[PDB]
């Protein structure tokens, strides 16, 4: 598909070629290009773009926010997962989980774009890992920068409608993971865990009973 | 005064034997058609008097009054009816947390959820314009480590209920303005809570 190869020519192109990437995508989309056409393995233009961010230079990174808004404005489905079952939001959080501090700041901004585009905050991957459960992993095993960022994004997801009780395939609930963060976490990790544990304990039996 | 108010008055200024059967007595009084909103001469509603009992009462009186609040709210007590000074039940609860024991703090957190489920306005301020969010940030700024964590989760519980994080008080002090102050001179844990709330606000 024309869109997918262009994205491949951005990752596999020069830095000066990157200058023409936003314009080329705009002229390709205006020409009637499908912003959702996946390739043989099911990678969508959004997923490949996030994949470029994950493996690209800082120059390729700053380019991708405009390329994502262009794809989202063109009508890309923000919930279309790849063949493995990885949603753009779950791939974004993996970029935060394993990325540099620069990638962390970017994927945080891209997540807001995806939520605005209409991404499902409860859509899990093939293993049942929800966006909330992955953010709790980022808090438990991430840096002090990742702790605060994953903390605010989790509240952002809860406000967006994420349910803090959905478990994964192994039956691991977010509350079970919060107890782990409290038991063996740092002074700051335990504080974040105690906050989230108190929030859950007061609206766990009925999440949304006061959302009026 | 009002039979509901008279019963509540007998609990705080009475012995412990009166307290055990009080929940049953209120259940039969409300079922008999007693108005759970009738205030006295000073404007104290049955809910506001019950919160006064929690703040000044023994631990026995405290856990009894949490069940008594559920009864009054189910009977149709207004969770937004403030006293003559203009202090709403949620704002009085937070003041109880701000100055109360760890036991009173744990109790008042459950009453806030009961009030919010009843339909309490999360943005209703007092006469001074202090909003529930702004007061919770004060509890975070100058409270204990236990009060820090609890006021934090109550702040998120209020945001989930629809609290606006941009409402300022009468002096024009915004919640973001207070969060920066917590970050500049707060502890390592207070600064983390402030940085979290600052990132959340800037992103939505």
């Amino acid at each position: 598909t024309p869109v997918l190869e262009l994205l491949e020519q951005i990752q596999q192109g020069s830095e000066e070629q990157q200058k023409e990437a936003l314009a080329r995508l705009q002229e390709l989309l205006e020409a009637g290009a499908d912003p959702n056409m996946a390739n043989s393995e099911g990678t969508t233009p959004v997923l490949l773009l996030l994949e470029i961010i994950q493996q690209g230079s800082e120059e390729q990174q700053k380019l991708a926010l405009a390329l994502l808004q262009e794809l989202l404005e063109a009508g890309a489905d923000p919930n279309m997962a790849n063949s493995e079952g990885t949603t753009p939001v779950l791939l974004l959080l993996e970029i935060i989980q394993q990325g540099s501090e620069e990638q962390q700041k970017l994927a945080a901004a891209l997540l807001k774009e995806l939520l605005d585009a209409g991404a499902d905050p409860n859509m899990a991957n093939s293993e049942g890992t929800t966006p909330v459960l992955l953010l709790l992993e980022i808090i438990q095993q991430g840096s002090r920068e990742q702790q605060a960022l994953a903390m605010s994004l989790l509240l952002l997801l809860l406000l967006a409608g994420a349910d803090p009780n959905m478990a994964n395939s192994e039956g691991t609930t977010p509350k079970e993971l919060l107890k782990e963060i409290q038991q063996q976490g740092s002074d700051e990790q335990r504080l974040l865990a105690e906050v989230l544990l108190q929030l859950l304990e007061a609206a766990g039996g009925s999440w949304g009973s006061h959302h009026h």
